[PDB]
């Protein structure tokens, strides 16, 4: 990771991107979100990202969450997250065939698959990123201010 003790904004990626039966809560990918406009956090939160879409078979959630969070993080983070995004396309690409059959024959890779091309697709039309940035932004605004239960 390269890094001593893991900054705020580095455990909270590796929080989001847990190897847990449950998905990023909206909150957390909305503070990571804010974090993105920190020069310094940027990096480490894009690094952390990228290694944690680095694996495979068992610890598959580890890559579809980092996949939802990157996906949170390009339609809501700084502009510079789908930029990166875009010049790594083929570190994006690549997901698309990842494959994991669980000891129950349960199919789980193909949902990464299918969110990897999903976010391939959105990421190389420019007019839908804007919309959807839109969208995605007015969303975290409504977000905010929405009480608890």
């Amino acid at each position: 990771n390269i890094v001593h003790n893991y900054s705020e904004a580095e455990i909270k990626v590796r929080e989001a991107t847990s190897n847990d039966p449950w998905g990023p809560s909206s909150s957390l990918m909305s503070e990571i979100a804010d974090l993105t406009y920190n020069v310094v956090a940027f990096s480490e939160i894009m690094s952390m990202i990228w290694k944690r879409l680095n694996d495979h078979g068992k610890n598959w959630r580890h890559v579809y969450k980092a996949m939802t969070l990157m996906e949170y993080l390009i339609k809501t983070g700084s502009e510079r997250v789908s930029q990166q995004c875009k010049e790594n396309m083929y570190a994006v690409q690549t997901l698309k065939d990842f494959q994991y059959v669980d000891r129950d024959g349960k199919d789980q890779g193909v949902n990464v698959r299918e969110k990897a091309k999903q976010l391939v697709a959105l990421l190389r039309d420019e007019d839908r990123l804007r919309e959807e940035r839109a969208h995605a932004l007015k969303t975290k605004e409504k977000l905010a201010q929405t009480a608890t239960a």
